[PDB]
């Protein structure tokens, strides 16, 4: 992990660490715990407010020296912005602020002060979870294939969090591991990230943890259970498919909670090439997958006591002399037959064969979660996921999951309207719906499998990941499924 | 207005008329109406439905000639589906199909006895209004700029709606008048629908009826008032641009709704000039216009009891030696300078300037209508409006008028982690977003000019008009607005 | 003209200029006159035909120097090809060869023997008249815009035509007259050839020949007439547009012939711009104007027994704020009213309403002549005109005279399946027909103008000028067109 | 002028500022002026240097507070990177780095110790110089065109350098200046930037000092010049055209060094439209006459001993019903003919009619400076100008002047074997030369024009502005032009 992480009662001008972290707000009024170091300072940080050499605005920091009266040799005042406009987002910026302020540099223990602050609508135990999964997100670095570029080894490598709930210390550092687990597989190059390495990945981890299994599905058994739409997408790769169907037993026997992971390790569109741009993004498109997967990681090392299972079709789509067409006519597994308009339509091909699949656990509750549309990233951005569900109790549980941690989703409707734009003359139905509406229509497709289930469906092609060659798997929706998944262990 | 209607509670077997319009079910049902007309001519119907000549499916009808007992020499069986799905889907489709089915050949007058038919969660009102908005607008023929061309003489023109609520045939009809004023604007090619014309047709609208107001700017006035923005986008062209403003005094003393509405009556896209297909269908582009001046004539034919004013700024958006520019920085009536990122995100500032306008009134409600985004339609498609608003309440108001009428919309966020999208650094604020949230930010850019007020957006590009050389203008979102005026005038 | 021509009879080795022109076949056998030549110099051309040094292979030449028994100190012999292929087409070759090869250089007269060889089909006379045209056309060198440019002043400025029908030079001269006035105005930049210079160039030529005449119509005479088809089209360009009406009356009594050209000076596209490549050959979409007025230059200056009246709407299709837009409904002449789905089919906007003029002169046969559609190149090449029409007599007419001279053209069908492409929903029609049969729907759109007339259409798109920077207009179809007149003064 | 700038010459632990700007190396090693400061402060620097709490790395700051010893308040240290590796670009980069650091913030006043570091190969004026412009250039704050934007007050506004040449800081001062002027005029929205606007911001200027003249030109006067080429691509817009002419005389008698400077003010690519993306950034493409006015400016304030000729035609390129079109024919003042293959090539249909005017002043040298070609993006990036020239002694001059500076150009052939690219069937020359060697082709249609004359011609394209609507015009070439004068004034 990149960092780590314990709970800390000292006196903030005590502390023994290389530097403590504590707020302003943007009219100079000051933190708790930045009051007990002017006290020891003897009003050493208001003469540097007064001064204007402390700034109190959103993304503000100052970093300080000796002051008197202060064990730890730094201080590192981080602005709050507006005290009138505090809350949940000003509070995680700024302790994304802090973080990036201490990741390269002298500090190796820093002192987390900030989460004394009242987040309206939030308590102590939340602002804990958040400063770990907040700081640890912050001090990311991928270096899994760097050969001999060395990177800088200086910098933050442990925090220290003013607090006491041990649990809610360790659900933050569960979930802050998802995070980074998911951020790793997203970020890996597609080809490292094979299925097969998927697979063996979820099934290595499974099978630390007394309680948590994996079962690792071939071609050879897929087809003997009639997946043949996931199959047709497979075809063309040499990179053969994997379905991972990862077990977490903290439920007894209560049914489970099933996650369905999108897992497309590369997309290049299949016949229907990418010739438009963009193409290089597409390592992401597994990123349902490792999503699920990272709250996989999160719901096992929390031990949350609920029954999961996580469901993922790990497939590459590839051009090939031995590709699936468009226009050809392909059989799922629940028995309808699919007419491929759109080869590049081919994440919804592999959900409908798992989802239908996932049917044999008798799920809770049943949430697919797809880098699925471009549409969506038009309708909503990087910003928001769109959710789609034809049960509302269920939709509202993951907004509600993902509002709290701010990780946000926004319903979009699966109204009967939608659904003839997926007619077909040669098949049950058509994969793809025409230029309007297109996220929508995705959904509505998923929810020909899903009949019989209290399903929904996440698209996350905006929130998955960030744009051009700098830009990463943010881990999203790992904060929203996890806090989900917590709300139904409460 | 294309058909006559009357209210009518003749016995359906003695009416006098060339046909009467009953439904049957997909189970073979006969409706009440039916009923009295099988019973009069002894069970003929009845033995019809055996032998299965007289079908019950959606959308399927049959045209019975004579049957003895019957006044009427004609009865049109509408099918009505299975009377399990019934709603208010069925019941609109129904309504639809019955003038379809009678709008060309030798029926000139029918009873429309399909209103007796209960619609759940819908009242009596509510299927006679529908019963005639739904009618007209399936009668609805184009002639305007037909020249030599002979057009089809027969068919319906009357129609009789079984029923008793004389104030719901009056509001259906004034509805039903406001939408085809609406669709005839938006119809219209934009070589007859220029601003001035658009102005003219209002004014003269408006000079009818005690209690409606009209006043029309030119530039020199909106010069005079500052709207720079507004003017901006008008320069190239050489059908110069009006400010349209409309007054309905029905509420006495009352705070004002005052309806925003983009009259762009061409957009070329201007300098940045719309090469990628679809030009041809920018005389749709003053729907929101066509639509809040549709819904100001339904108020007034109304006669509903409250204030409206309806603000359409009318401009032709044109390429030309003297059009504006992409990176010139215009001044909008409120002060705020804009960056021009691309002169075809030109709705928003024209309304921007209008909406700064509307301001004088004081209104309790503003709501803007615009065909503003490609976005919204990818986001939402043809089936739905989006909306955009600060205040829920207002929100919930619009929704649940849609609801009421089948006109829907459907919620999109303005949340701030959007607003960074519009940053610039030659102007106060850049005119577009980017590529992702295209709908959401066109929101958040109004949103900068109507921060003071209890305000909403309607994004309307995919619900205004049909695709292609035969769609026309659909007359939405008429529906939507005049059922939440009655619901303020309740 | 770039040569000068004359009859000549003098013998081969007796000839006074610089240069004899014989021919030689693939196998080795000498021309009548090349015979001549090698007997005056006691077989020496034989000598250099065993040796190899002169080839008789299609497109060969060799200039031999001071043939002891010559009086012309230089011999051209051109290859004439297999002797067994002989015909049209290595004839023609061979006359442009024998140019070509003379062009610049040390030869100002030289004697064109080849007329004596017999083409196989053809007359004596014919010979003749395509040694007169081929070799001017070959001479051709545009000079009319170059500034400081300096010239090849050597070559080829005479041509002595071996032969003895005077009637048969004094028509190939009028042809090639008419062929280089049609390239010369096709060729000149669109900023000197202007629709208004356009006019004035053929109203002087007329002006000069008794028996000719000119009218020139502008905008308001054009407004007068109705022509607001024709208009629409034009209004948008600072280059205000003509109609050139031109007669002569060398059939005293007779209904005319009447030619119709397309005059589109320049063609942006207008609103709907040319963006995907080619726009700078716009220049030639008055080809179809040049053209007709080559065939009047010619038809007068042969002063055939014909009344011949020649049409051209003269205008420049140009972007700019007071351009007509996509969807405009524009009245025509006719009172029809037309939907412009595309502002870029815009010649037969303005042929549609010369088309209604051109009535009142009673027409024997109406033929309009257009570069009106890409469609038309994709169908017949550069190689062959697409010929339209719904009278048969007319359409052979016209591919015999094209048969004869060389100058082809290829029939497609108008049938009526073809014209339900054109229909409107907002105009009695459609100015475009959709992606296929392109070249048919334009021929079909003018039908409708054309109904009551003994008419034909010949889309010259690809046949009136080359592609590429120095590619040049061809002066085609004047020969075809000539020819056909020919044919009617016989 | 973003900041004041003095010399300085108080010991660093004694001036009276609120900050002392000194260097460390990545090895630790301190500047001269931080040693002083060490030492006044007994040894804090060293404390915190082995802490490892300033680095030394390329690009890291650091602030202190009140260091005992040290009357400014403030000590920021600079890191200079590897002394091994120090020199131009560390030494630039260093500077840069001080101001960004001190831009916003509590310091008003700070001392800039850094010129005292050695750079290989430069002088202490350099040092100098080179402190004021980069300082400034960082400073640099964009709000002609901000409207209700409140801007950050605090930060940097006095900058005194350490060093005692006086001429040094005047020169760098002017340079300043004149890269201001030239990123101000060029960072204009083009609304504002009109060609009459930059004419009269120049006049203006020139008014101000004796010694400096302008004369302006309007159309009337460039149509009697016969400045047909400029005044074709002028036609179209509505923003009518000047010449700019401004005069130094500061070298008596001498022959003047010329600089022209291309002055489209926004470019819509004409007729030929831009329609493939970037079209907004057309506002940069005055960027070579805000360049050469940049170096007038600085050449004036600096009051160099030589005659300098600054001509910039300023004209917008508009799309319009009067705008030339491609293949037009043109007529240029030196009376060639140009054929218009492109109306986007317009660039150097201006600069091909100001250079031939530019002969009137009999130049040393000829030099002009346009944002030409995207080839020479391609070919050089954003890093380095285009540099062409037939006199290797002026192109070397050019070089050594950017090198000196980091200004940097590169030399392109302007070779015989690219000429035939322009031929031109209908003119004397053609105006494009195809796809590839663009930027050459370009030059080489320039040098038809000044094949008498001492020219060079660079391209700053890539050099002039930043891609993205936060990229701002750069200022150069202003530093390599000016410190060519001062080579030439030496
Ligand atoms: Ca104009
Ligand atoms: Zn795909
Ligand atoms: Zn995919
Ligand atoms: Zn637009
Ligand atoms: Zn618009
Ligand atoms: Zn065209
Ligand atoms: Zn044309
Ligand atoms: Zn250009
Ligand atoms: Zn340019």
């Amino acid at each position: 992990m990149a960092l780590q992480f314990t709970l800390n009662q000292d006196a903030p001008a005590s502390a023994a660490v290389d530097c403590i972290v504590v707020g302003a707000f943007a009219d100079k009024t000051l933190s708790p715990a930045a009051q007990a170091l002017d006290s020891a300072s003897q009003g050493r940080l208001t003469a540097l407010l007064a001064r204007g050499d402390v700034a109190g605005k959103t993304g503000s920091t100052t970093l300080l020296h000796d002051l008197p009266g202060v064990a730890a040799p730094r201080v590192l005042v981080v602005g709050l912005g507006d005290a009138g406009k505090f809350g949940v987002a000003p509070y995680l910026k700024a302790i994304g602020d802090a973080t990036r302020a201490l990741k390269t540099g002298a500090v190796g223990t820093a002192l987390l002060t900030l989460t004394e602050l009242t987040v309206k609508a939030r308590d102590a135990a939340w602002n804990i979870r958040q400063a770990v999964t907040v700081s640890d997100h912050a001090a990311y670095r991928y270096t899994a294939t760097l050969g001999k570029k060395k990177v800088d080894e200086t910098g933050l490598t442990t925090l220290a969090i003013a607090g006491d709930d041990a649990r809610a210390l360790a659900v933050g550092v569960a979930t802050a591991e998802g995070v980074e687990f998911a951020r790793e597989l997203g970020n890996l190059p597609p080809n490292y990230c094979t299925p097969a390495y998927l697979a063996d990945t979820a099934a290595a981890f499974a099978g630390k943890f007394p309680g948590a299994e994996a079962e690792i599905l071939d071609e050879a058994q897929m087809e003997a259970l009639g997946m043949g739409s996931l199959l047709s997408v497979a075809r063309g790769s040499a990179n053969r498919p994997r379905l991972i169907v990862l077990k977490w037993n903290g439920g007894g026997d209560a049914r489970p909670y099933v996650l369905v992971g999108k897992g497309i390790t590369f997309d290049t569109g299949g016949v229907n090439l990418k010739t438009q741009g963009g193409i290089e993004e597409m390592k992401y498109d597994m990123c349902g997958g490792a999503t699920v997967i990272g709250t996989f990681v999160a719901t096992v090392k929390a031990e949350l006591p609920i029954n999961l299972v996580v469901v993922v079709p790990a497939v590459e789509n590839a051009i090939d002399g031995n590709a699936y067409r468009p226009s050809d006519v392909i059989t799922s597994m629940s028995g309808k037959t699919i007419e491929v308009g759109n080869t590049d339509a081919e994440g919804r091909l592999i959900l409908c064969d798992a989802l239908t699949y996932a049917e044999r656990f008798n799920p809770e509750a049943l949430v697919d979660v797809a880098t699925l549309t471009g549409a969506c990233m038009v309708a909503l951005g990087h910003q928001t996921a769109g959710l789609m569900s034809k049960h509302d109790d269920l939709a509202n549980e993951l907004l509600a999951a993902g509002e709290h941690v701010f990780d946000r989703a926004w319903r979009l409707p699966l109204w009967d309207e939608y659904q003839g734009l997926l007619d077909s003359t040669f098949a049950d139905v058509y994969n793809i719906g025409g230029r309007w509406g297109g996220a929508i229509t995705a959904g509505c497709f998923l929810s020909r499998f899903t009949e019989n289930q209290r399903w929904a469906h996440l698209d996350i092609a905006g929130v998955a990941s960030d744009e051009g060659k700098r830009g990463m798997a943010t881990g999203r929706p790992v904060g929203l499924l996890t806090q989900w998944l917590l709300d139904r262990a409460a």
